[PDB]
């Protein structure tokens, strides 16, 4: 009796994306950007910090394997030094937080990898992974799992909940955050998945 | 692999005869984590607090003793939920080496029972965070559920590269009470660093 909980553009298939490392600058359908300490601004170019999608194709010249799910990922990168905040997806789902149930949240985290004319994507700033209810951090993954450059690892976050919890009946959320803790200040995300089950 | 010493890493100290009876002041070796300003410097049984307790045979709030040692770490925060976070902190002597493969793992409690009227039902969640510097290189927040007055060991895990930006700084351990619930008390022990080339 395993339970899916529906997310909007899970695998940030949304929008497509035809040339092999392509990407948008713009939040993804069905996400809002989180910003707690105003790193990205609302109107994005390529030369500020920003998130979008991006097509991780045959010709990559970025990565050491193909998108985790689909053809695009999710990334977000910050332009400004580490120390400076966080930043990521949000996305507040029409599901809440039932009793007696055990949550599991799985994401693919990915570390962009190579060089581009000067330009180094060496290194990782660091990611977490959180499961909301209302305004409260359930679970979080803060940064666990070594990311090889230009590869892929799944992050689970789980919480289960009493009969009692207080955050019963709010609505669930998740975020993904790029954590700026270090050089190269961009990473991926992709296949957000969410399960839900009584105990 | 090469464990990383840890003052009290069981909170051992202080020696304590009677079975749960406990101490309100900061375990020795410890320091209160305290960014919320939850936890006063003078505490007594009915204010926010921390310090240790002795689970011996017969204990009143748990399934079981001790994971280790006779002793447990304990923080109870007096506040409603959402007012903050405390809990322990402390700055080792070893510092971020580069290619390392760094597993801390802390035994998180969860009290049981009832005392004189009190019901200890319920958990405030718990975060567990390896640091470098001022930086929290990796936690585990709230991953795994605990019943009541029973343990389970969080780990929380951190590789290095060969140019990590706080290579060279003092490692550092955080182990906090979330206060997003109540009951708002916990319980850790038996903590554990260890580090091994990549
Ligand atoms: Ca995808
Ligand atoms: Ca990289
Ligand atoms: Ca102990
Ligand atoms: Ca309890």
């Amino acid at each position: 009796s395993v339970v899916s909980i529906p997310i909007n553009n899970a695998g940030f298939e949304d929008p497509f994306i035809e040339v092999v490392d392509d990407y948008t600058v713009d939040t993804p359908p069905g996400w809002t950007t989180y910003n707690p300490n105003n790193l990205v601004p609302e109107k994005r170019t390529t030369w500020t910090s920003n998130n979008g999608v991006g097509y991780v194709g045959p010709g990559t010249q970025f990565y050491n394997q193909l998108a985790p799910e689909g053809r695009n990922i999710g990334y977000i990168y910050l332009a400004q030094k580490p120390g400076s905040g966080v930043a990521g997806f949000e996305q507040i789902l029409d599901a809440t937080l039932e009793p007696d149930t055990n949550y599991t949240l799985k994401v693919d985290v990915g570390n962009l990898a190579g060089t581009f004319k000067g330009l180094s994507f060496a290194g990782f700033p660091g990611y977490r992974v959180e499961l909301l209810a209302g305004d409260t951090v359930l679970a979080a993954d803060h940064n666990n799992l070594f990311i090889k450059e230009g590869e892929f690892k799944t992050s689970t976050v789980t919480y289960t909940s009493t009969a009692k919890d207080l955050h019963l009946g709010q609505k669930l959320g998740i975020r993904l955050v790029n954590l700026l803790q270090d050089k190269f200040s961009g990473l991926d995300f992709d296949n957000v998945r969410l399960t839900a089950e009584p105990t």
